């Protein structure tokens, strides 16, 4: 029938750290050998731009060609809602294919970050759960990590964002540590990246209070 276009956003962390390079990815699949030519046009807010890096086509094991084009986006443009259009032209199509993407839309809402110590009843266990509540944020793109003086604490798991009853999102992150480390008074820190925080970052700390 005709080829199909997919347009993918940057990775969320790449949009929240100015040191990183967010990029948007236009993928064309189902390109026939009969008309194998593929032209990309990129627009930012309706204005054609020219810095996209297209990859040379690559044949698939199902006898179709796959062509990829990558446009780097500016940290501030993406956060300011600019919209990115990929236009794919190929002989086999009646009219060119237009896909548009941007950051999740909606008024931004800054998260409230709260650490919760292990439950009393959980103090019987050889491991305990440190809880980071992140609530009230909009949009849902977010990243959460845990640290203890310098090094990342990676035995943690974070729930997906959940739509709350006021239209904002919340989640929880659970860090599991040896009960000894928690009682040795060590400081544990939940750090949160989200667009609506100052510099898109905050951290909150948790320690035994005796
Ligand atoms: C012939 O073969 C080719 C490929 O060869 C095959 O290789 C694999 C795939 C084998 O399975 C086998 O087939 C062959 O060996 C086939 O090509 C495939 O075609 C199908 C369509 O038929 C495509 O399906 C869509 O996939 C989307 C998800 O794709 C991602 O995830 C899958 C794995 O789950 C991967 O396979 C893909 O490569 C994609 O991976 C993502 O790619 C991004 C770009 O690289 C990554 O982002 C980038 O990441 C880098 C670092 O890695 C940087 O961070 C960059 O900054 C960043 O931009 C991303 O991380 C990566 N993810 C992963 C996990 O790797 C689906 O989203 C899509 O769903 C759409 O369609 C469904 C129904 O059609 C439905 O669920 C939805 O409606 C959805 O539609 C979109 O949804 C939105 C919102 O809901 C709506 O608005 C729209 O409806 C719609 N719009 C848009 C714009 O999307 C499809 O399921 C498949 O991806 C593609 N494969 C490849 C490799 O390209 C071909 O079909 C075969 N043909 C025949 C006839 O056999
Ligand atoms: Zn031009
Ligand atoms: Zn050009
Ligand atoms: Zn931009
Ligand atoms: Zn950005
Ligand atoms: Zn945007
Ligand atoms: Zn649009
Ligand atoms: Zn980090
Ligand atoms: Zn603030
Ligand atoms: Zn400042
Ligand atoms: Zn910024």
């Amino acid at each position: 029938g005709g080829p199909s276009v997919f347009l993918f956003p940057p990775k969320p962390k790449d949009t929240l750290m100015i040191s990183r390079t967010p990029e948007v990815t236009c993928v064309v699949v189902d390109v026939s050998h009969e008309d194998p030519e593929v032209k990309f046009n990129w627009y930012v807010d309706g204005v054609e731009v020219h810095n996209a890096k297209t990859k040379p086509r690559e044949e698939q094991y199902n006898s179709t060609y796959r062509v990829v084009s990558v446009l780097t986006v500016l940290h501030q443009d993406w956060l300011n809602g600019k919209e990115y259009k990929c236009k794919v032209s190929n002989k086999a199509l009646p009219a060119p294919i237009e896909k548009t993407i941007s950051k999740a839309k909606g008024q931004p809402r800054e998260p409230q970050v709260y650490t919760l110590p292990p439950s009393r009843e959980e103090m019987t266990k050889n491991q305990v759960s440190l809880t980071c509540l992140v609530k009230g944020f909009y949009p849902s793109d977010i990243a959460v990590e845990w640290e203890s003086n310098g090094q990342p604490e990676n035995n943690y798991k974070t729930t997906p964002p959940v739509l709350d009853s006021d239209g904002s999102f919340f989640l929880y992150s659970k860090l599991t540590v040896d009960k000894s480390r928690w009682q040795q008074g060590n400081v544990f820190s939940c750090s949160v990246m989200h667009e609506a925080l100052h510099n898109h970052y905050t951290q909150k700390s948790l320690s035994l209070s005796p």
